[PDB]
Formats: structure tokens, sequence, C-alpha cells
């Protein structure tokens, strides 16, 4: 307290717990100080903390100037930027690691580096070049030049690291012939704070105060110009704990100022983080006397039951204790589960390539309409059941009813041409959607930065998105159009490459990892996920070129050279400082969770000791919960004489305010039928001979799978091209199935000429069944329409189709499957005989199987058989159809929903 006084000089230091009130100190010595805007400088270390802590000095300060408020990286790069009386900066790893694929593509394609010739197939490996340039952008973070990392390769019997400092030198050498990185941008500007040595002086006369912030992350390359503008000028503070690790705190000679109260943390959640730093290689602070907290461990059984207790304890806190929403979070060790069984209960709850989101690749379609000249068929429907102008399923299929009325032409070209005029078909409401279609393009084919916005203009869909805001799917819309406005600018500053570029291109839950909770208050914390494989990472950190070995040999001597725990685990005691630093945010409550059927880390044993079997189904608080289990204890035989009461007590209140599925109307066994009427009562029923095999055999699937239930093929027209080409030389038919073979739906084009071999030799062995039964038979006609009444006074009425006649009359009809039929299963055959008694009466038979020409016979029984057609066919009369199980119930449409399965 008495260090911090204008008063004063040197370096003070101000060390403390997690939550006391360090970085509420440096805002206290600002504004104390200034009461000159410049020399009260800051080193916030975050982008995000930047403006956090510019708005707590502005606010305290009549106008006011500004204290100068930045980060360790934007701050050496105005030192650069001053250096030069522009030093720029390189793009992102994209356009610094597609160097590092070429300097690598052209070493193996020649015979300088020196890589050991084991690594020979590895360099065109796209893994290998990230990790290449890992080794290099880890030894930029700590000062080793190239010149020097070919050292290390000569002491130790490593040859990859000498063919490492080869590369990392040649690749300075193309960089300068400047260019700067990322995490090259501090370590180039020390170089030039000791070139000028003028530039020193004209610096450190400048700034008074130094106020930099969390010290702890700071990279010993970034520790050095804190040490550098720090040498003599005023008074600097340089804060933080110094026993998390995950200007240096640990050694200095100058005097420090320790903070030991909390002002967040719980006193019961105070010691849970001090209790685990025991087994651990200023450990001791409490907690705010004012608050009470709780630490509890829950287990559960499976995974699905974890994100049940964890959407139960989420909702019982907001719903009854009160805390809202956003003083919540859920932390995990990393992220890849969760966030959709949370959802599933009623949570708020706060990737995927730029140009494959539907919204924006609607509009990405519209550019290469307009960059060609002319629409296409398969990027003309994909406009109508796209974003812009949109139909559902049913009625595309109304569509092409209204637009075959204008053989029947394919919808890809009959769309086409409504969109390029459009016809007075149907003009009901399909013209209003083919409008909005010729109103974007003939905006954008009328215009590569002014078209795009042109297109967004006529789709008006910024004003229904905005009034629907199904209203989040409009905010991801939104959210993800002004990222094509974005990437689409970043290539107009530097229209056919606008589409080549990007192809290849509140009150809620806060769901994040470890290294993202560094920063949130939240009353309310949630540790999901920590088990065996999972916190105590055993992931072993083994490579190739050895990083993680260079990483503590350079790095300290937490290695000697020796590569015998280089390659093993992260380490367990640096692994603890993540769940001792979780813990760390949350001031009133704590709540760890893990499942064990999947076993428990060792961490949850050592939690209970201080905490204050498993679940395998737990409780919630979600409607659609409550009335499941309510409906379950009232429409019971055992138990719950006395709670039965209570249950049909509490659903007349839910069924009095809405909660569907409450009252008893709503409940699916409770329904009743529609009509149970007897169909078509009064009259003379009638029959086809292909459904009176079917009609016999199940009279519930002749219900359904004539009427409605029937699932669409490519094998069933081929065998009506058949029947078709039969009725009409040998010769002049295979040239008439030859032309029309081409439009089938066939995948595997080796198989459609492959089926075509079959049913090209299935015509010429009708033409070798003609001649030899042409002796026997002779034939009447061909395809006759039978039709007639049978069984008159109901009468059955048989209409349709005979195949084929002949004479010694007899009935023929053809077949093209292969496994005919038995003996004496054909005698019974409820088909042949239909039309034999169709011949007899008003206005034997055959079975030719064409294909694998086996033919079966039937005998010429018929007041067995006439009163059979009577009693089959008055079953189709009443309600309550009858489900026999046939031979049939495999392979038929409806199975899903008959009574005997
Ligand atoms: N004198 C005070 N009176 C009331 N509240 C205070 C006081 N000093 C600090 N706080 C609050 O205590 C909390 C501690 O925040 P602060 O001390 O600024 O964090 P920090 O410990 O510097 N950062 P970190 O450890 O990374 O979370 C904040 O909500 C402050 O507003
Ligand atoms: S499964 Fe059996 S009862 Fe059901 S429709 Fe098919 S044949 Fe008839």
């Amino acid at each position: 307290s008495t260090l911090l006084e204008p008063g004063s000089n040197g370096v003070v230091r101000l060390l403390g717990g997690p939550g006391t009130g360090k970085s509420s100190l440096l805002v206290d010595t600002a504004v104390q100080h200034i009461l000159d805007p410049e020399s009260v400088l800051l080193l916030t270390g975050s982008a995000r903390l930047r403006t956090a802590a510019r708005a707590a000095i502005t606010a305290r300060l009549g106008v006011v100037r500004e204290p100068l408020v930045r980060t360790v990286h934007s701050y050496a790069f105005a030192v650069l930027r001053l250096a030069a009386q522009p030093p720029p900066r390189l793009i992102t790893s994209a356009e610094q690691d597609g160097i590092i694929r070429e300097l690598l593509a052209g070493d193996l394609e020649d015979g300088p580096v020196g890589w050991p010739e084991q690594l020979w197939p590895a360099l065109t490996t796209a893994g290998f070049a990230t990790e290449l340039r890992d080794l290099m952008a880890r030894c930029t973070e700590r000062g080793v030049d190239p010149i020097a990392l070919q050292r290390l390769g000569r002491t130790a019997k490593r040859p990859e690291w000498l063919a490492a400092g080869r590369f990392a030198q040649a690749y300075e050498q193309i960089m300068l012939l400047p260019a700067l990185g990322a995490a090259e941008l501090v370590g180039a500007a020390l170089e030039a704070l000791g070139a000028d040595d003028e530039l020193l002086d004209t610096e450190r006369n400048r700034i008074k105060l130094l106020l930099v912030d969390d010290a702890q992350h700071l990279d010993p390359q970034a520790a050095r110009l804190v040490r550098a503008l720090a040498a003599g000028t005023g008074l600097t503070v340089i804060a933080g704990d110094p026993d998390q690790s995950v200007v240096l705190l640990r050694d200095d000679t100058h005097p420090a100022i320790t903070l030991t109260q909390s002002y967040r943390c719980a006193p019961e959640i105070a010691s849970a983080i001090t209790g685990l730093g025991q087994r651990l290689p200023t450990r001791h602070w409490t907690g705010n006397p004012q608050r009470e907290g709780t630490v509890t461990v829950r287990l559960a059984a499976s995974t699905h039951a974890e994100g049940t207790m964890i959407a139960d304890a989420l909702r019982r806190a907001h719903l009854v204790d009160g805390i809202p929403w956003s003083q919540m979070a859920v932390i995990v060790r990393s992220v890849p589960a969760l966030a959709r069984a949370l959802t599933a209960a009623g949570v708020p709850v706060q990737d995927v390539p730029v140009g494959r989101q539907p919204a924006a690749a609607a509009l990405l379609t519209v550019l290469d309409v307009t960059a060609t000249g002319h629409l296409d068929a398969d990027s003309a429907v994909a406009l109508l059941t796209g974003p812009i102008g949109r139909v559902d399923p049913v009625t595309l299929r109304q569509l092409r009813r209204a637009l075959r009325r204008a053989p029947p032409r394919d919808f890809g070209d009959l769309l086409v041409d409504a969109i390029e005029r459009e016809p007075k078909g149907l003009s009901a409401e399909h013209a209003r959607t083919l409008r909005r279609l010729r109103a974007v393009l003939t905006a954008a084919r009328r215009s590569p930065r002014y078209t795009l916005w042109q297109a967004w203009h006529a789709s008006g869909l910024q004003r229904r998105w905005l009034a629907a805001s199904v209203g989040a799917q409009a905010d991801r819309d939104l959210d993800a159009v002004t990222t094509l406005f974005d990437v689409a600018d970043q290539y107009v500053n530097r229209l056919r490459g606008l589409v080549d570029h990007v192809t290849r291109l509140a009150e809620a839950v806060a769901v994040l990892s470890v290294h993202g909770a560094l920063a949130g208050e939240w009353d309310f914390v949630v540790i999901a996920g920590v088990q065996e494989g999972l916190w105590p990472n055993m992931i072993p950190r083994g490579g190739v070129l050895g990083t993680q070995h260079l990483v503590d040999v350079l790095d300290g001597v937490a290695d000697m050279t020796d590569r015998t725990v280089s390659t093993r685990a992260p380490l367990v005691a640096e692994e603890r400082r993540l769940l001792m630093a979780a813990m760390g945010r949350a001031r009133t409550r704590v709540m760890i969770t893990a499942v064990d059927s999947l076993l428990p880390s060792p961490f949850c044993a050592e939690i209970s000791a201080w905490a204050t079997p498993p679940l395998v189904a737990p409780r919630v608080l979600a409607p659609s919960a409550l009335v499941g289990r309510l409906r379950a204890v009232v429409c019971a035989p055992a138990v719950d004489d006395d709670a039965r009461a209570c249950a049909a007590a509490q659903l007349a209140r839910l069924a009095a305010a809405g909660v569907p599925g409450a009252d008893p109307s709503q409940w699916h066994a409770m329904t009743s039928l529609t009509t149970e009427e007897p169909l078509w009562s009064e009259h003379v029923v009638t029959l086809s001979p292909s459904t009176l095999q079917m009609l016999t055999d199940c009279p519930l699937r002749w219900l359904l799978e004539r009427h409605g239930g029937d699932d669409g093929d490519v094998r069933s027209t081929v065998g009506s091209l058949v029947h078709a080409l039969v009725s009409e030389t040998e010769s002049q038919l295979v040239n008439e199935l030859e032309k029309v073979w081409d439009d089938l739906p066939y995948d595997a084009k080796w198989y459609s000429d492959n089926e075509l071999a079959r049913h090209r030799a299935m015509l010429e062995t009708f033409t070798r069944w003609r001649e030899d039964t042409r002796r026997q038979l002779t034939e009447v006609a061909t395809e006759i329409p039978v039709e007639g009444i049978v069984v008159e006074p109901p009468g059955v009425r048989v209409r349709g189709r005979l195949d084929r006649l002949e004479r010694d009359l007899v009935v023929v009809a053809l077949k093209t499957g292969k496994s005919p039929v038995t003996k004496d299963d054909a005698q019974n055959h409820a088909q042949l005989a239909m039309y034999q008694l169709a011949v007899a009466a008003g206005l034997g038979g055959k079975l030719v199987y064409l294909g694998k020409a086996t033919e079966r016979e039937q005998d010429p029984k018929r007041a067995e058989w006439l009163e059979t057609v009577g009693e089959a066919a008055a079953a189709t009369a009443g309600p309550r159809f009858v489900a026999r199980v046939n031979n049939g119930c495999a392979n038929c449409p409806v199975r899903s929903s008959c009574p005997a399965q």
C-alpha cells in the first residue's frame, strides 16, 4: 500500500491467489497516478481483456485522454512500426505453411538440407509439414537461432535436428529475400531495441507506469521486453499468481505484495482448491467469509445418464434457486454430445465450411448461372428446393402435373423453360415462386461485389429472416451470409474467381473448455468429464522429429540427453493445475461429474475428502418427464394404493394450463376409430384374376397393398416391356428391345448391358417355344380383354387382359420369372382357373416360364371352385379384415402395420 504512490521508483511485484483483487488494483493505480494521460501503459494479454480494462479506467476518470491499454504482440508491432522511421506481417498459417509445402516438395524432387533418408516417404505428406512447422514455432518462442539449433544436433546423436535446423535457416532467407509471422513478432522487435541504442532512450523516457498484467503466461522471449522497458525509469507493477504455470515472478530481488483474501470464492471452494495443492510439487489463501458454498461429486452409470443429471442440476438452480442463465457454465477438459442432451430438457446453450451451408450455398448457385450464361437442369431444381423460393416435396409433384399439361418431357427441361418465359398454365400460387426466381436471375444477369449484393436484394429474405428471428435458424443463417460478404470482400481487394475461392474455403449456458474458462465469473460451475483416459491425459507426446524431447532439453534441464521420459504422457502434476484452476471460478458452488459403468479418474477420489452407488435412472424437471411418470403410476395394477390419489391430483393441474400429454383426450391409447363402417354396403363387386390369388391368401393384404400401401421398381417394368414385344420374326424383336433399353434406371452400367443379355435371349426362348408347340396348339387371339358377369345373384365380374389363347380352348399365361412353381402347386393355381372359368359359361391352362422353358400345366371341380370366388369376394365388404399368415409374409410391403407380424 505504501509502495504505490506518485513519489516512488523501482520495480514492485504483486502476487496473489486465484480470485483476489489483482487486476482491479492495477486499474486502481492507473487512475490514482493520473489524478498525464501518457505513460499509463497496460499489457493485458488478451484482445478481449484489453477492452475490459479500458472501459474500467475511462469510466472512473470534462473530457479525458487515453491511457495506453494494449497487449504484448500489439505493442511489439508499434516498436517495429516506429523503428522504420512499414513492417508488414504475414498471413495466418495457411499462407505460412503454404511455403512449407513448397520447400519440402522442392527438396524431394532434388537429391543441402540432408534429411536422414528414412524420412524420405514422409516429406510429401500433409502431416509432416504440420509437425515441422511446430519445431520452428516452439524455438521462436525461446529465442533459438537456427545456427544454435544445429549445435544441439552434434552434442546429441540426433540426425533429424541438423536436418531441421538447416530447414529453418533456409526458410528465413527466402522470407527476407520483410515478412513477419505471428509468433516471430516479439522476437523480431527485441533485436531492434538493441540495434539503434537511441530507440531505447526515446522509448523509456516516454513510459512511466508499465502496468504489465497476466505475467505467468509470458514467454521467455516476451519476458525480456518487460525487462528491457523497465530497465530504468519510474515504477513498474508485475502482479499475477506465480504457482499457476500451465518479467518473472518466482525469482526477483524486488519487493513483493501478497494478497490472500479472495473477494470471489466461497470458503468451502477455497479448501478444495488449496486441498489439492498439498500433493503438488503462496499456496495458502482463504475465501470470502460473507459467502457460503458447497462442493459435491456426483457419479453416473452410463453416458446418457450423465447428461440427464447435468440437465437436472442446471434446471434445479435456475427454476427453483433462482440464479439466472449466463451465471452457469459447463467446463470440459477438451472439446472434440453433451449440448444435445442438455438442450433436450430446455436449457439455452450458446466447424462447417462457408460455401457449404444452405443459406450461403444457395446464393453461390446464382453466381454459376450468372458466370456461364445459361442455367442447367441440375442447378435449376436446386434453387426450388433451397431457401430462395422454397417448395416441400409434395409441391414439386404439383408443379410437374401442372407443367406437363402445357411421351412426357422431363421436369429438368420444363422447369428452365418456365423461368426463361413464364407460361400461363398454373398461375395459382406457383406463378409467385417462379417470379421470385426470375427477379434474382434478371438482377444478377443485368450486372463482382456489386452483383452479389444485388442478388441478395432481389431474393428478399433479409426482411423475412429479421421478422421471423424456427427463430434460431434465421439467426444462424444471417450470422452466415455475413461471412460471405466478409470473405467475398477479401478476394475483391486482391466473378468466376469468387466461386473458385469460396469453394476451397446473451442469456445461455456457456459450454467451453478449460483454456477458454480463464475469463468468466459464473456463480455455478459444472466440471463434466473427469475420467481415466481423458483428464489425466495419457495420449503419448511422442512423434517423429522428437519435438516434445527437444522442448525439455532446450527449455530447462527437465530431461538430459536421454530419450526415456521424452515421449510418455502429459505430466500428471502439471495436469492437476487445470482441475485446480477450473474450480477457481465458481463463487458459490461446484459440481464434479464422471461416469462409472469409462472409469473415473483418480482426481474424483481426492475431491471426496473435501466435499460437502451411481445413478442409473435420474430425475428430471422436464415437463415431458413429469407427465410420463405421472401417467405410469396411475395406469398401474402393482403398487402405490395411496400415491395413486396424489398422481391424478397433479395431472388435473397440468391439464388445466396446457402441458401436452396431460388430459385423457391426448393419450394415444384412448383414441377411437373414425368410422368402423361396412365398406361398400348396399351390388356387384369387381375382380381381376391377378387379385383373386392375393384376395384368398390374405384379405388384409388386399385392403392395404392394393389401395394405398405400395412402396414404389426397375424389374417389374422390364417384365411388362417383354409382354409388349411378345404380343406383337425373332430378329425383328431384338432390334425393338435394343433401342429402348438405354433409358432405364440402372446404376452400375456394367449391369445394364449384362441384364440385356438375359432379356435378349428370353425373346429367342419364346420363339423356340412357339415352333415346338404350334403342332398341338393354334392361336385364336392375343391380349383379349376379358370382361363379363360371373356368380350372378353378389356378382364378382371378372375383368382383364388374358395373355394368350390357344386351341387343341386352352389358356396360356406367360411369366418371366426364373424359379417355376411346382407341378402339384399349379393344380390349385387361382389365376388360371379364373380365366378357365371365364372361357366356360359366358364369353386346361399353361404357365410358360420364359427364362430358366419349363412349363407347368393345370388340368381341366367347378362347383368347388365357383363357390370359392363367391366366398372370397364377399370378404371384401365389411370392416374388420382378417390377417392370415401365408407364404408371402416376407417381401410384402405392408408388414409394419400387420397385427399378426
Ligand atoms: N474492494 C473491492 N470491493 C468489492 N469487490 C471487489 C473489490 N476488489 C475486487 N472486487 C471484485 O472481486 C472480483 C475479483 O476480480 P479481480 O480481483 O479483478 O480478478 P483477478 O484476480 O485480478 N483476475 P483472475 O484471477 O484471473 O480471475 C471482481 O468481481 C472485482 O470486482
Ligand atoms: S404380413 Fe401377412 S397378414 Fe400382413 S399383409 Fe403381409 S401377408 Fe397379409
